[PDB]
């Protein structure tokens, strides 16, 4: 639950987001301006806020705004992550000018956040206004999933999200849902909004085998990169320039729900491609046949994808779980954060699912077997 998204609130966001460009502006950082860039977001996000207030010039447009589902849950994220990032300075100390970091990995992570967040919020108050309700999903029958469980609601609970999802696209495992939610809330905030569903729908589509398309070509194929820069996928392919086809794919920042292949050609150029909105394994096995696509990540072995025209690991998914921020949640559900601590194994999951191992008689710890000789309330953060 939070609280209405009044002036006030959104005013408090704008000095929260101003200290973390003043934090970033150190240049003893050594910050690097390629995508996602917090020095152009913060101030961008701060310009679209204005675009929305000078949109809602009354009282009464101001109380709409105040209480609309989507805003109320935007503003509680921007200060969310705006506190998170300024407790990430404080806590960091030092190891920030560590360009190799966890505390530097962490800043790329809300980096990535507050991109995410800006596009967000201009797909869903274009020129300031609303159309969540009007939003359009670009794949139809990705449209009817959201539609059948969702109806217009412009953002719904991971929880309510990945349960309705389960109906139609099996999930296999609670690691597999951990890596599922890292993929689709690219906000961080555990809702999908309906922006969020568009992004995801398009990259793996089609709709009627996504968690296979996913699984097979971001889970464990060796030429995804997330959101690697086109400098570091260049730098990357650079090392294979004599074998002609070393191909990588990238997700891009600033186009979101768009593939970006970089291949090396025959006269040992690094060039790239964007994909239509045709499927990204049909560009990848139609590129294979020609000639540009057969070795992902400079590797000799190009996976066969022809499987999905018509399987991984617990410990392919926990890797996967890396990059992302899903450390507050708990592993045997993927559905309640982690609200508890066995003593003396430390281990963190959820009440509930602590609660349904001690009422099935489960010997112990339920990721270690150690006796529980107690347990103890926490809060977590995905940084811990
Ligand atoms: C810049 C880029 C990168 C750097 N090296 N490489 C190979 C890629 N990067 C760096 C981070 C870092 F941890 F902050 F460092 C975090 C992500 C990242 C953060 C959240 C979700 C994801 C996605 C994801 N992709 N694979 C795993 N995850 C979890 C791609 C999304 C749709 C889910 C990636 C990332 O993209
Ligand atoms: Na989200
Ligand atoms: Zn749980
Ligand atoms: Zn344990």
């Amino acid at each position: 639950k939070q609280a209405a998204a009044d002036r006030r609130t959104v005013e408090k966001t704008w000095k929260l987001m101003d200290k973390v460009v003043r934090l970033c502006q150190n240049p003893k950082l050594q910050l690097k301006n390629s995508p996602p860039y917090i020095l152009d977001i913060l101030p961008d996000t701060y310009q679209h806020l204005r675009l929305i207030l000078s949109k809602y010039d009354d009282n009464q447009k101001l109380a709409q705004l105040s209480e609309n589902e989507y805003f109320k849950i935007y503003i509680d994220s921007l200060m969310k992550k705006s506190k998170r990032a300024i407790r990430l300075f404080k806590e960091g100390k030092e190891r920030m000018y560590e360009e190799q970091s966890q505390d530097r990995r962490n800043l790329t992570k809300l980096s990535l956040i507050f991109s995410h967040m800006l596009a967000e919020i201009k797909a869903i108050f274009p020129n300031g206004q609303f159309q969540g309700d009007n939003f359009r999903i670009t794949k139809a029958d990705a449209a009817e999933f959201w539609r059948k469980f969702f109806g217009d609601k412009t953002i719904v609970p991971w929880k309510v999200f990945r349960q309705c999802l389960h109906e139609v696209h099996q999930i296999s495992s609670g690691l597999e849902a951990m890596a599922l939610k890292s993929t689709i809330d690219l906000t961080c905030n555990d809702y999908i909004s309906v922006f969020e569903f568009d992004i995801f729908t398009r990259l793996f589509q089609p709709w009627g085998s996504i968690l296979r398309n996913w699984n097979f070509l971001a889970v464990t194929h060796p030429g995804y990169m997330a959101f690697l820069t086109y400098d570091e996928v260049k730098a990357r392919l650079q090392k294979y320039s004599t074998k002609p086809g070393s191909y990588i794919f990238r997700l891009s920042c600033t186009r979101l729900g768009q593939w970006a292949i970089g291949y090396v050609t025959g006269d040992g150029n690094i060039l790239q491609t964007i994909p239509h909105n045709k499927p990204l394994f049909q560009a990848l096995i139609d590129g294979s046949r020609e000639g540009f696509y057969l070795y992902p990540d400079g590797r000799s072995y190009n996976p066969d994808l022809t499987g999905l025209c018509e399987k991984v690991t617990q410990e392919q998914y926990e890797l996967y779980c890396e990059m992302g921020s899903t450390f507050q949640l708990c592993k045997i559900c993927a559905e309640n954060d982690k609200d508890v601590k066995i003593e003396p194994c430390g281990h963190l999951m959820c009440t509930s699912c602590l609660t349904a191992w001690q009422e099935s008689d489960g010997q112990g710890c339920p990721f270690c077997r150690c006796e529980i000789k107690g347990t103890e309330p926490i809060i977590v953060d995905p940084f811990d």
